[PDB]
């Protein structure tokens, strides 16, 4: 038996955190099923799951074993995502091994050309998870009999196409996307499982529609043209003055995001997503993560210049960074104690949990070089009144 | 309402770049505030409610002066109204329920104005935004036409029909005589008000010759017409290897083949920009003149130079489905004109069935070059689906 750094954590009261009382609004569904449908009534206005829950635990348990009954192909995709539907009639987003665990994404790529690697979707899901986020829908990793379990149960003729035998006597495929969807660039198990992410698939925009918001600094997704953000140190003094961020729980919950990204180097966070049934005031759903944990032996400031201009955070998620720092915590052991509860061990490499560390004390350097120019108060908003203490 | 599902599918909620001091060839009047908008990507904005309140204004707002445009194909007028903002009308030359002869050659044709005001809605939902505005509209030839011309070549042809109708024929060349005058019933001739583009002293417009226009002869076949690699050289002259040139005119090329308008003889960009700009879809009148017949002519550019944009190829699949598609979101927005029915029912499968022609010319022609050598990605950063 094994002390739990991750068991001290969610002992602490930063974790204890209560919400306020939901009411026929603030629930997106009206309301022994299975655990993919238990999970979209949990979703709520302030979270997407909620601490603890037992479903999300045991849901992720259905991502690994339920048996993959079909496979279509998101066409028109990014780059290559499957849609795994299950014999439960719930589905899955499926996104698999682009890259290897020791890679590091080229120093001359562009944000636009990384891979996406299943990694960053399985470690979001932690990491937001350990930062009392709970934004991020649950992710297993998963191994797949690739023959068994996509080409022979798809009736899509574009991905089944793919499906070649290489010189390596290896079973590859490729599907047919626009970044790295090509006989070059394809999928070769050895010989025949590919490993990806399996992330559990959000309600059916049927029942629950999803407004999509521009967020204010996403990048000039251009070569030789810098953005707006790029060139102005004021650029924040607008955007707080612009229609939905002057009134949240939202230039805060974008803070939010953007520390986010910059711990994981996320930098192509151009959009996020909100469940429109609760209005400009809800939480912004950490959807698509693919791009991160690329560089480890990097940290990209240019995420983290959203927080530099702006100056202000919540004070829930500032102490918690805090407490993040501090040994018996920390974001690196609290990682692979969870981390070590998929499939996929490791699924980070430990210079890329060691990365999380040094990110982490930047962004408190950030708050607290900032909370030195604007002072506290104006920096840190109070959303812990009737909490427990510390 | 089918046309509220589209306007909310990520698609269609394409972001900008940035637009700096350049791009921009810039309670005012909504037709000026119509002209700042124009920048160097598009020509409005997806609402942008000024465009909406720009066209209620070209329906009712009183008509102070009327002039003949001079030279043209058929008659054309010019209305400027109550603040000094102006429009291009063209009058019904065609019924609704009649198609184009088909002895007809394409330099034959009528310009009628309901499809001057379909292609500017077919252009909106297809996310283009390159046709200026237009809005359909009874006007009293007397009150509004004859008794408000300082023209006396264009007060000369009223006369009155041996019908006791009210008539007039105006002085262009070819279809201006007595035997082609525009008749209401008895005094209303209803036609299509074409928002006016900045006057060109201070918006210059370069204008382009297309490389698959037709040789405008009976008998002589075009460059184009008998060379089926004509695209693998049309890439390696001057300004089409170099854009988002090549790819708006396959926008383009695909927009006049869903319409039937083979007339596309040249077309024209803001200079003030230069090479890198979008196209402006001007003058679409020569549309919806056959609905049983299409018109493959049209689409041998796209066959020939085999690539699209990502953006439109993605849309061209969304019009498809039965959930969204051309037929009931044209109708829809073409319900919002006060010339109701701008367009007959046939018409509006035409643009349907047209369609999937145009989605199996991009799958036969993208399992033949394959993905990326056809279809170019500027969904780069744009929301997805």
């Amino acid at each position: 038996r094994v002390s739990s750094v991750l068991q001290s954590l969610f002992e602490h009261p930063l974790y204890r955190t209560v919400l306020p009382d939901l009411t026929e609004e603030d629930t997106l569904f009206n309301l022994s099923y299975p655990n993919w449908l238990r999970f979209h009534i949990g979703i709520n206005r302030y979270e997407l799951y909620s601490r603890h829950n037992p479903v999300i635990a045991a849901l992720l348990r259905d991502l690994l074993s339920q048996k993959i009954s079909s496979v279509g192909m998101k066409s028109g995709g990014t780059q290559l995502k499957l849609i795994m539907s299950f014999q439960n009639y719930g589905q899955a987003l499926f996104k698999p091994m682009k890259q290897t665990r020791e890679q590091e994404t080229p120093p001359d790529f562009f944000y636009f050309s990384d891979f996406e690697r299943h990694n960053a979707e399985i470690a979001a899901f932690h990491l937001d998870r350990i930062l009392d986020f709970r934004r991020v829908p649950p992710v297993a990793g998963r191994l797949v009999n690739m023959t068994r379990e996509i080409r022979d149960v798809t009736r899509d003729k574009k991905l089944w196409r793919t499906f070649f035998v290489s010189p390596a006597n290896n079973i590859c495929f490729y599907g047919e996307c626009s970044y790295y969807c090509s006989t070059e660039h394809a999928l070769c198990g050895k010989p025949d499982q590919i490993e990806g992410s399996l992330a559990a698939f959000l309600p059916d925009l049927a029942l629950a529609k999803r407004k999509t918001w521009r967020n204010p600094w996403r990048r000039s997704y251009h070569k030789r043209k810098k953005a707006e953000w790029e060139v102005d140190p004021d650029y924040c003094d607008e955007v707080k003055q612009t229609p939905p961020y002057d009134r949240g729980t939202r230039l805060l919950d974008i803070m939010d995001m953007t520390i986010f990204d910059f711990l994981m180097g996320n930098m192509d966070r151009h959009h996020y997503e909100t469940f429109e049934k609760f209005g400009n005031d809800t939480f912004i759903i950490h959807l698509d993560n693919g791009r991160g944990f690329g560089k480890h032996s990097h940290d990209e400031m240019s995420i983290l210049v959203p927080l530099t201009q702006c100056c202000r955070v919540k004070r829930s998620t500032y102490l918690r960074l805090q407490l993040l720092a501090k040994e018996e915590y920390k974001l690196s052991s609290l990682m692979e104690e969870s981390l070590l509860q998929d499939r996929l061990v490791p699924v980070l490499i430990k210079p890329h949990l060691e990365a999380l560390d040094r990110r982490l004390r930047l962004v408190l350097k950030v708050l607290s070089d900032c909370v030195e120019k604007d002072g506290f108060s104006a920096v840190v908003e109070n959303d812990l009144d009737g909490q427990p203490s510390v």
